[PDB]
């Protein structure tokens, strides 16, 4: 039986139950936009520990950590210069490149870090000084994305829907709603990140951090990773 | 020990299951913003049988489904005269009325309508073009709606964050991310509201439904509920 709940110490035990369950108990197998998958739909992962978020088995190694670094400085400078900031990864001009389009402007990006520049001033105050807020949530996907759906673009349609931080009791606790999880792959990147991006908001805010909580609406491994999958499994 | 994942055949055996669990096993007894209550933290609740929308019990009656209903016609006429839809309703007048600050427009409202209206097109063309697609995500919650947090206003800075659809094998699924969620109360309304737009859509592109998932970050019950909720379990 598809297990849909997952529990997990720390970041890494998390990554391999959801790439094992994925690959093992499947909901789906389908053929997706960019290829034949296995896929749990509405995945919901715990994680009790978050600054475990960079994971230590050396066989997890599609997401390097140098490079996972430089997109947290890039993500958290919250600049828009990733052909500079990514110039030693070839493999992602796809990602970093002008908007092809005239139909939406040439300054468009889905990069999350202006995004949550932008939300920054706003979520901080309302979470250091609206005691118990349930209100704090950075919005990554947005309704204007949309009009990449039915286009030629390549850029990212963000995977990432929100991520929303509540303070109870000195602790911060995160949940990130994940519209889409590449989980052998991207969400090692993804997890990074998030685990980051929540030790700086409870550094700003003076607490310590509670548990991290990733919901996914498809949780997927493309058949082409199953491989890689199965070497870090076990 | 506080139990998160909720699996339930119909609407209101996870209404019940939902609202017990925050009763008996709360994560958090919290001061927020309009009272104390009890909490749990990031439920995902699992509904199998979506068409069950309409609760039965007639003990869970703060929500009428008279009013349900002129909210559903409400909102899915994506209009913004909430002063004549909302008439027979006194008490829901703070939630309706005009923005006093002069930070924002006057025209500015937080009713979901006009947004499902405004990505109706777009996400019904990916939903029915695309196949197995990802994308089609309903944005409720927006960035913009931040302006309200720092603020005097009434009006609902949204509850709803996104609603996710997707068609696997003639099915559509849905997920629903609720940023805050009141689940003796206003719940009753938002199962309703889910329950009928998820049949809308699956009616638009021709397909089955298949099961529905609700999470929250917030769950919670408040205090000066419980006796409504202990008058509608066993
Ligand atoms: C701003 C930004 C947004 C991004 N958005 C996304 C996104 O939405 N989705 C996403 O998936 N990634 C995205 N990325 C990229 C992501 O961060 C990772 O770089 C990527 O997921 C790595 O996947 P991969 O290991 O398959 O690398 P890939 O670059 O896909 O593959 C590794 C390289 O090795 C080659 N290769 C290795 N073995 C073989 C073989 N046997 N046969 C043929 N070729 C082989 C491949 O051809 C390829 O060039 C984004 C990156 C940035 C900077
Ligand atoms: C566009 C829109 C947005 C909305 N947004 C929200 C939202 O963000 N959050 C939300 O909670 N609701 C919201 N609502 C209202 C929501 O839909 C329901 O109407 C509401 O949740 C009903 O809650 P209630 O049963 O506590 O009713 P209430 O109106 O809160 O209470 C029932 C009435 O009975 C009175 N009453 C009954 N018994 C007693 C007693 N013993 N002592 C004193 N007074 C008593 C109360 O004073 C009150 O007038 C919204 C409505 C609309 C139309
Ligand atoms: N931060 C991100 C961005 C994207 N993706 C993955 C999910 C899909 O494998 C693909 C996005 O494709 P789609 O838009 O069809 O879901 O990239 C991911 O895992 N994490
Ligand atoms: N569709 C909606 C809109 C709002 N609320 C509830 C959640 C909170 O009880 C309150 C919103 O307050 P807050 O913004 O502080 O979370 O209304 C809800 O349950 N469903």
């Amino acid at each position: 039986n598809t297990m849909k709940y997952i529990k997990a110490a720390d970041f890494q035990s998390a990554f391999k139950a959801v790439n094992r369950e994925i690959l093992e108990n499947p909901q789906f197998v389908t053929d997706s936009r960019i290829g034949r998958c296995n896929e749990i739909g509405s995945m919901t992962v715990v994680v009790d520990t978050p600054s475990s978020f960079k994971m230590t088995d050396p066989r997890i190694n599609r997401i390097s950590y140098e490079y996972a670094e430089d997109f947290w400085k890039f993500m958290i400078s919250g600049g828009t210069d990733a052909k500079e900031a990514f110039k030693a990864y070839p493999n992602v001009a796809k990602f970093i490149s002008k908007p092809k389009s005239d139909a939406l402007p040439a300054n468009f990006n889905t990069f999350y870090g202006p995004r949550i520049a932008a939300q920054l001033p706003a979520l901080l105050k309302e979470l250091k000084e609206k005691p118990n807020s349930r209100r704090v949530v950075f919005q990554i996907l947005e309704s204007s994305d949309q009009a990449l759906l039915d286009s030629d673009e390549t850029l990212e349609y963000p995977c990432t829907d929100s991520v929303t931080y509540y303070i109870r009791d000195g602790k911060l606790y995160t949940h990130c709603h994940m519209r889409s999880q590449n989980c052998a792959v991207v969400m090692q990147l993804d997890f990074y990140l998030q685990g980051k991006l929540l030790h700086y908001i409870a550094n700003e805010c003076g607490v310590e951090v509670g548990d991290y909580t990733h919901t996914m609406v498809s949780a997927h491994v493309f058949e082409r990773d199953f491989d890689y999958v199965k070497g870090f499994l076990d």
